[PDB]
């Protein structure tokens, strides 16, 4: 066990890499595109890229983080010193540049560097990538791979009776860059929880009305339940009104998609599901195989950093995992309580911090600072309860333990 | 019987006009244009209009008839002088809007009115409509209806495995209105029969390379199998070949839709199967009100000039009608044998000739001249044959029994 790829350069990928190099593993990051980051680069693109590959940003002009800058760094690398908590996303892009800079990281990643195909070796993997500047396929064997190329690029669409019918403009979140398509239009945004608060906002300043479905916002923003059919212009709605729409917008989130996973690989990925994965990292079937990312809703600064430190002591051997019908037994039963909290499969929401206190007592991490808990469980819902005034708030934690409103 | 609603003014429902007008009802018909002649109409608009409501016309540019005028024309109502037999689709407009004049009905009919609902009350009907240019919704009483407002406008996709992964642009017939934007792409054509072949050879003019995905042609238009799969940016065969494509272009036909039909009008619509009719035509279940247009695939000039002869002589008490019963057992067995002839239900082509002859016999109408059959016979697949040359052909027709080419 030398020789480790990691698939992608967003915070997943460059966080397993600080920590696998640290480890004394040889890495290599394959990313897609020409600047490291992830999402938080933004781009005109969308859907298809003019290089021949997918674009996978789904950032649009003018975001605002919805937490923190103080949460959203890592511990042990605070956010650079700019006023104000809640940054524009070009600065989360330049902590992670600094990041990649801080770790001695970049000599370890191929830019432009699309993975097409992984497949199990002899016990170590093939990965097959097509170098984007020269267009030439190139191949490389490892000892194992983590899989850090996220879930917020290929689109869900929930059913809905008639949406065949529907004859105005239809997109979905992943492709929204700007607000100007939806100027003066009568727009119905299709939201699950906090999902279309920030784009009801956005367009709200351009459009003539936005009306957002779920089964607070300005005034021509109108809350509507359900959505349970479409006509042709038409919405309607569980409460039996209906209201005539230009455009909908599905904040309906994603699907996980991994093209390049050979079946081989022994992992089953639905759209809500990938399985079997223990802790929502390692692929029980092939476990050289890991997973960094899959898992979602929690504070992502600190379940990057545990993730990462789990693989690498995993496949460092620091960390010895049970056998593998225990790993799916555990598997087995966290699924179906996540069924019984009414959560999707892999939403850590109501148990992030014992999901990261057994992660620290498996890897080896340090521990992380309590005040994380504290802030998040105090701020991390401002979004949904204050959303027009949230991001004027700004915090400074004072130290492990507390943090206060500047 | 006196007051008679005709629902759209293209062929169907100007044809309609004519006999129902000819017949000393007192007719109305109700056009969400501005101009008569529907699908003829060219419109860059497309799904929506600007005004409001659906956009019915799938007219592009450039368009050519793909039969010969000769057999456009109405038996009665010869083309107006025109050199060439294969005209452009504005002298098929100028057609229809001639012959709305030569026949007196220019004043039977409300453009810019929006039919929304349809009802039976007592022993007549109601029908909503909204005068686009005022946008105020007016009701009007009848005693019968004939719904002729097409079914080239709601489109049909044909599910395909992975449709859902594909990230290129993606198409439907309808929204076609020039290879433009298709110009250096590589493009996927989706068709059953012929129903591809023009917008294959218009965009073959502009693109890079097109593919002819169906179940004698320009050299860079390619013929594919089967579409089995797709992923991301590449379309997958039943030959188990695979190309990389930046468009598909659906031109998989259409679905019959009757927004405005309340479900106690008595007709069931389906995407192929509009019922109960008799003959294509009466509502089985509430007789006076009758489609035309609904049946395709056969010489649509004979057609449409037959079923509003049969209409209008049903309704003027002149056509005598089996009873309900015997109605419903002649419909079954057609249906029957519609399926068991491997075609669609409302499919005319392999019977069109016997089952113009029955209109003929129960409506009193003028007997076809047999030089339509001939002539129909023998140049109608004229575009799978000669795709690329046919319409430089020009014909004359000499008397009711022969034609010559020229
Ligand atoms: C619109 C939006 C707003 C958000 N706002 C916030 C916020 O305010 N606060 C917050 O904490 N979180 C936010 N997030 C979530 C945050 O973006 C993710 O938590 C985080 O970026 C996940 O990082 P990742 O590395 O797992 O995935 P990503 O950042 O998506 O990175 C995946 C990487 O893999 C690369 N890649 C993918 N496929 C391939 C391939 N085949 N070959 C090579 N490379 C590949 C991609 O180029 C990308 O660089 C937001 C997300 C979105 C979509
Ligand atoms: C791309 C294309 C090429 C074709 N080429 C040929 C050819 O070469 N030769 C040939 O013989 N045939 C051709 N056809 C078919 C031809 O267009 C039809 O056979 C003919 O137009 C059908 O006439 P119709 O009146 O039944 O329907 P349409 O022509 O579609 O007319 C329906 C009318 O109803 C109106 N309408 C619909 N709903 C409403 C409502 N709710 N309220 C008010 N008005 C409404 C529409 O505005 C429209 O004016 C072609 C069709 C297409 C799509
Ligand atoms: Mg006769």
């Amino acid at each position: 066990m030398r020789r480790v790829a990691v698939l992608g350069a967003g915070p997943s990928g460059l966080t397993a890499a600080r920590y696998l190099k640290q480890a004394g593993f040889e890495v290599m990051v394959f990313e897609r595109y020409h600047h490291v980051g992830g999402t938080w680069n933004y781009t005109d693109e969308t859907w298809m890229s003019e290089d021949g590959r997918p674009v996978y940003s789904s950032m649009y002009q003018n975001l605002f983080v919805n937490l923190p800058k103080e949460l959203m760094a890592f511990p042990d690398f605070p956010f650079h010193d700019i006023e104000g908590s809640y940054v524009p996303s070009k600065e989360v892009l330049k902590y992670f540049d600094n990041f990649t800079d801080a770790f001695d990281l970049r000599k370890l990643i191929k830019l432009q560097h699309h993975v097409e195909n992984v497949r199990p070796c002899e016990s170590g993997w093939l990965v097959t990538v097509t170098d984007l500047t020269t267009m030439v396929e190139h191949s490389f064997e490892f000892d194992a791979v983590v899989v850090c190329t996220g879930q917020t690029w290929c689109p869900l669409y929930p059913d809905v009776e008639g949406r065949s019918f529907f004859r105005g403009r239809l997109t979905h979140a992943h492709e929204f860059r700007s607000p100007e398509p939806f100027r003066n239009k009568r727009v119905l945004i299709v939201g699950a929880g906090p999902s279309g608060h920030d784009m009801a906002l956005h367009i709200s300043y351009v459009s003539k009305e936005v009306f957002l479905s779920r089964k607070l916002f300005p005034d021509n923003v109108t809350e509507k339940p359900l959505l349970t059919s479409l006509s042709e212009y038409t919405a309607h709605f569980s409460d039996g009104t209906s209201t005539d729409v230009d455009e909908i917008l599905y904040c309906t989130g994603y699907r996980y998609r991994f093209p390049f996973l050979s079946p081989e690989c022994g992992v089953t990925v639905d759209e809500k599901y990938v399985y079997p994965l223990y802790l929502h990292m390692l692929n029980i079937n092939k476990p050289t195989m890991l997973f960094i990312g899959v898992s979602y809703n929690a504070c992502y600064s600190i379940m990057f950093d545990l993730q990462a430190q789990w693989v690498t002591a995993v496949l460092a051997g620091r960390c010895t995992l049970p056998d593998a019908e225990t790993m799916r037994k555990e598997e087995a039963e966290y699924m179906e309580k996540q069924r019984a909290e009414a959560v999707h499969p892999h939403v850590l929401m109501n148990h992030q911090w014992e999901y990261f206190k057994k992660l620290e007592e498996m890897s080896g991490a340090k521990t992380m600072p309590p005040v994380y808990m504290k802030m998040f469980d105090d701020v991390a819902s401002d979004l949904v309860k204050d959303l027009q005034n949230f991001r004027k708030n700004n915090y400074m934690i004072i130290d492990n333990e507390n943090y206060k409103k500047i």
